[PDB]
């Protein structure tokens, strides 16, 4: 049936607001993953996966009579889709279960490990997600085999419908480089946010780059992906020489044995696929990725004998049963266990991937120093497959259970624990008033507020209000957040705090977290009163504010808004529609397009453009919280058209005289425009609206204001 | 652009479309209740604005002869007109026409005009008016200001938020001719059901002729079709065409390369409308809509009888409009009907090749030539078609709202009389429930029954349910779906126990067939319930009324016959579209969401629900217990799946190891094995903390489809 994607293909698409909706969940609207998570009995699931591991299924025998490998395999690609760049991707949300990541070619028999996890997912029931089961398997892998950990936390909830995702633009699976839809352009520069080199890779190929087997120019795509997840040197070299101890790739015949992926398979297969004609289609026999090395002489056991193997002999270029380019050792013993005949051994081999642990200069120091010191290579690739496993998970309150780590790393954003009471709904009223009283505007309020929470994104929780980070760098430089401006109204909130913490007994005291939002609330109140509308904007206090030590400066660079249609700020020219930008920021920050055409048309109306910019101020009273910005947008007395300066900055004339009445931008005027939003904004300018238009703004703000408030979840 | 499910694998079943307007994509609050909005609304005060704005002129678009009147009924009709009978989907009653891809089909070109000059009023009133019941109101006031006298109006449509789900055809190709690769047509001119349109984006018919051929005989045969296949009959399909055709004008003053996108591609300065033309003034004595160029009668702004008058006074000759299109000129006649813009210019009788069928179809000519010599007829005709079809999408007249609704009951409306006797108590409902259970009908009897009964509802025109006690009548008490030997013991046995029961009681009390059909299948799943060791409570409401046979129009009825129903595992014959598909299909007519249409389907199963006793997909040892057997064994990895040679759409499932059979399914069953979404959702109901969660969501589910025309209790 043709839709309308296919005769408006450019169409912005708003449905990626509305996922996850009541509608597609089967879970009641009062469960709660937390409450039934924090009653599992943890030990006695970790024992049944301990027993899992070498308890063989016939229809996928486990390689050496343990499934840890393939376990742990399956957890890092769970967790190894995450970007740093949008937050998107990660473990968190048990994703691989769904379209499409459950058919990536990368994901090729992974089918068949969440296949094995059905009873005990079956048993637990809803007290263990999918999510946190696919990483807790690999937990108990690493520690069925001698490894130990650095801890686990439960928490993920699991979804019900395949994420919005964008993954590339390629139309072909495993694309190389330079066609229509290349990822790369420049010097082997590749496309934001996208942190795989070929569509349907984890991150990189390994072959070799575009399939050429080098491993010194494989190590350059490694080092970027790798950092574009969120891992350096250290870290990318502990997690694959870890990864990389423990058992086998697949490739005993020719790749095109293997039929359809499990999206594409017939009904029969049940949700599997890869199903394969090559002999007997599994175990002995399997192929995945078409590469066919064992990596150590104990492939069940954690060791030293990756960097003992990889440092201990010269390697040779050769091929797979496959095709696929491999290394094997040069002059070496047939050393090496097969996997299911114990009269049979096999010489070393490696992935081109594996020897840039060697022959790129940065990384052969690192592995060096593992190889000489396995305990140091050890702790770091427990912390490495913590922090993998947990990079999207949000703040430290969001983890349960009785194996979370104690050590805060500086990674997770860390927020100080409070230790004193917190201000009551007088006090609340007291600052509110101080504030107001300071000679703060309503637009120095709101703007410095929605500076400071709308950093949050939802793909993996990090940013937002609590912390303060506003007032530390990066964030206190960042242009979108205006610095000289920010920094002045930081200064006198400053001031109001110190006097009132200076006043108090008790130990109560206010953070200036809470201040800086609290702040935002009594500007959004007096935009309410400018208006002639008495309104309380809720507050809950509780922020606690970290410190520039505690803050990676670095790692916080992805945060920056660089596009904020709720300012009407774009800090470049992009290729993608600014509007379409919007759409992705509402996303980032969990809203619906009613909730984001609220949000927006009373933030142009308060002040909150960068710049003072007049773009989208579709009002005569400025810094009042009304629907003017509808209603002047949707009022078809005024004729709009494209600037000869600029084409995505238009003016709206008087169409009977031409006078000049405003100017917008593809932002501002996209609500007049797309069919779907059009309609939204109709809602808010009409006449009946004023007081549903002030009640869902106080609404969105306060939405906005508590998205990393999990301390309060 | 970025690279989607969709486009990896084309053919997966989607089931975004059951959880389409959800509460996040609309932007009243929960519990907002548009009836209340409206019957507040002052609709006096709305009509006399719309009476004032009918010659009130704007220069972005002006008024034909002053008077925006044929534009706006022509925007009423093709908002109405997209609805077809074989699914109840389009109509005018969900507003869709202000968005994709409606809003810009070729045949709605310059519509977006009449939406904008309705924006003040829409404002104006604000929640307490939807778009979609606007829309029909302000037809109903231009037929009014003209000087029709319309049969009434009904309020009540509430506005939805984002595009529906509807196939409109599989051409990718504007307009297509017929016969190309997503041909709509095959055979001898057979039109697809579920389509009641000639072309991808036409409302009906090409009003050129059949793919463009300006045959009046073989367009009237189109005309005829697609009008059946919107619910209309001969009578009424003269009368809405000459009826309409009696107004205003076509538009068509130069060629329609001039005209540019469409709003759904137009630039975003554009604000939301479309078609700007490049020729002269764009608008106005230029406009360009269809391409052609024809006005109908002497007094366009005006009801006449010229029409027909034209229509057999005087014979026509084939010519082009200024665009190139074929339309029609009447031989030697003087230059009598008014330009819409220079008094100085006058025009001969002009007619389209569809116009020509209501005289050269000769069952059309007979209808036409009453109408010519009997005015009073065709008015009264049209005045009833005219209301049928922008009121046929709305459901019982217990959705009709405000002031002006009809007294008359109509046959289309399928009527269920008033209800005027005190209703069955909670202790009556748990007498007749005992007395169901000790006449020997069985879970699954008194299950399917019921389903039988209520799962007709489709809320695409609110058509369909348990009220009236339908089944019992023809057409459908002799469906194949329907089991219609089993289905008359049951109703023998039901008829018997109600006979009983209203001759035991005073003061006039009595149950219904219609309540005690739904309250015996209600005690069939308590029966089940108790089967599988569980106390349950199935709730009943009170209130269906027995419609007779006279109030049931049989050949109306059977676009509800259900052809495919995979919650009783039926499918009537061999057809292109896979099972799994319609499954979701029936779903959605009924108002499902995806868990919903799983534990449903998973207990229906077990249930003993299956069309035959077929055993596809009863996952059980214990039939006739309400358990999550189904769920539980449908996962189990011990079982092995493979389709039979005999039948590729029947898949038998053997033990893994030893290959002894242990179940048989169809593709409906299996797709909760396979798609990757719902075989999340049977996770949760087959794992092990999840039998009370089942019983519970069925429970909840059941009542949901019994209680889906029950819009007396809305
Ligand atoms: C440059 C990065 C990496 C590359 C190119 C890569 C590549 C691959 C490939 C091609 C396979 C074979 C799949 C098959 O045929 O069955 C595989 C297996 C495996 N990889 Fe990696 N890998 C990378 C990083 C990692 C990381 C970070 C971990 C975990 C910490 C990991 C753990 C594993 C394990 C445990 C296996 C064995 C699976 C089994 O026994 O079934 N790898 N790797
Ligand atoms: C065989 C069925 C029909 C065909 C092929 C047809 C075709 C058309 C076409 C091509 C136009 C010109 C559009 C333009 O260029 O502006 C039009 C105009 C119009 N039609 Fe029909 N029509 C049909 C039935 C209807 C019905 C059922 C009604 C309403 C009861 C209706 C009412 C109108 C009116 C009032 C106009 C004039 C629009 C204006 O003044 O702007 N027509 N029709
Ligand atoms: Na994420
Ligand atoms: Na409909």
């Amino acid at each position: 049936g043709t839709s309308n994607r296919d005769w408006w293909p450019n169409q912005l698409d708003l449905s990626i607001l509305h996922r996850h909706s009541s509608l597609s969940d089967p879970m009641g609207k009062d469960f709660n993953y937390a409450q039934a998570f924090e009653k599992l009995d943890l030990a006695a699931v970790k024992r049944d996966l301990h027993a899992l591991m070498t308890t063989s299924q016939d229809w996928w025998p486990a390689d050496f009579g343990h499934y840890g490998g393939l376990f742990i395999r399956m957890a890092w690609h769970s967790a190894g889709t995450y970007r740093t760049a949008d937050g998107r991707g990660g473990a968190g949300e048990g994703q691989q279960r769904f379209a499409p990541l459950n058919s990536w070619p990368d994901n090729a028999n992974l089918d068949k490990a969440r296949r094995l996890l059905w009873p005990i997912k079956q048993k637990y029931g809803r007290a263990i997600s999918w999510a946190d089961l696919l990483i807790l398997t690999g937990n108990v892998a690493l520690e069925s085999m001698g490894f130990k950990t650095f801890g686990f936390a439960g928490g993920r909830a699991d979804t019900w419908e395949p994420a919005d995702v964008y993954w590339g633009s390629e139309k072909i699976w495993l694309e190389l480089s330079g066609g229509p839809n290349s990822r790369y352009s420049g010097d082997r520069q590749l496309e934001n946010p996208l942190a795989a080199v070929q569509m349907g890779l984890i991150y990189v190929n390994p072959e070799g780059p575009d399939g050429n087997p080098d491993p010194v120019a494989a190590a350059r795509d490694i080092r970027d992906t790798f950092a574009r997840m969120a891992m350096n040197d250290e870290e990318t070299v502990a997690l694959i020489a870890g990864g990389h101890t423990f058992g086998k790739t697949h490739g005993a015949g020719p790749a095109s044995n293997v039929g359809a992926e499990p999206e594409a398979a017939g009904i029969e297969a049940q949700g599997l696929g890869w199903k394969s004609a090559y002999r007997t289609g599994k175990g002995a026999d399997a192929i995945t990725s078409g590469l066919e090395v064992t990596w150590t002489t104990t492939p069940t056991q954690w060791s030293h004998n990756f960097f003992e193997n990889l440092f201990g002999y010269e390697w040779e270029l050769t091929k797979s049963p496959a095709g696929a380019h491999q290394w094997v050792a040069k002059g070496a013993d047939a050393v090496i266990p097969d996997a299911f005949d114990p009269s049979k051994k096999h010489r070393p081999t490696m992935l081109t991937t594996d020897l840039s642990l060697r022959f790129d200069p940065a990384y052969e120091k690192i592995s060096r120093r593992f190889h000489e010191n396995p305990e140091q290579f050890a702790d770091a690739f427990a912390r490495a497959w913590f922090k993998l496993t947990h990079r999207d998970m949000g703040p430290r309150a969001r983890y349960l259970g009785p194996e979370v780590p104690a050590e805060v790393l500086l990674w997770q954003d860390p927020i100080p624990a409070v230790d004193h009471p917190l201000i009551d709904a007088a006090d609340a009223a007291e600052l509110k008033a101080k504030v107001l009283a300071s000679g703060l505007t309503v637009s120095q309020l709101v703007s410095t507020a929605w500076a400071a929470a709308s950093t949050f994104r939802g793909s993996d929780k990090r940013g937002g209000a609590n912390g303060a980070r506003i007032r530390l760098a990066p964030q206190k430089d960042w242009e979108a957040n205006q610095p000289e401006q920010l920094a002045a109204v930081l200064e006198t909130l400053e001031a109001i705090r110190t006097a009132f913490n200076g006043a108090q007994r008790g130990g109560k005291q206010v953070s200036l977290a809470d201040l800086i939002v609290l702040a935002g609330c009594a500007g959004v109140e007096q935009a309410a009163k400018n208006a002639g509308h008495a309104v309380t904007v809720p507050f809950a206090p509780g922020r606690a504010d970290a410190s520039q030590e505690q803050t990676d400066v670095e790692s916080m660079a992805v945060l920056e808004p660089v596009a904020d249609g709720f300012r009407n700020y774009l800090k470049g020219k992009y290729r993608v529609p600014a509007e379409v930008l919007l759409v992705d920021k509402a996303q980032l920050l969990t809203l619906s397009a009613p909730e984001m055409t609220v949000l927006l048309g009373g933030l142009r109306v308060l002040g909150a453009n960068v710049g003072q910019s007049r773009h989208g101020v579709f009002t005569a009273r400025e810094q009042a919280l009304t629907n003017d910005f509808f209603v002047n947008l949707l009022d078809m007395g005024t004729e709009w058209k494209p600037t000869a300066a600029d084409a995505d900055v238009f003016e709206g004339r008087d169409r009977a005289t031409g006078e000049l009445k405003w100017t917008g931008t593809r932002v501002d005027l996209v609500f007049g425009s797309h069919s779907q939003l059009r309609a939204l904004a109709e809602v808010y300018g009409s006449a009946d609206a004023q007081e549903k238009f002030v009640r869902d703004f106080v609404a969105v703000w306060n939405k906005v204001m508590n998205l990393d408030r999990f301390d309060l979840a």
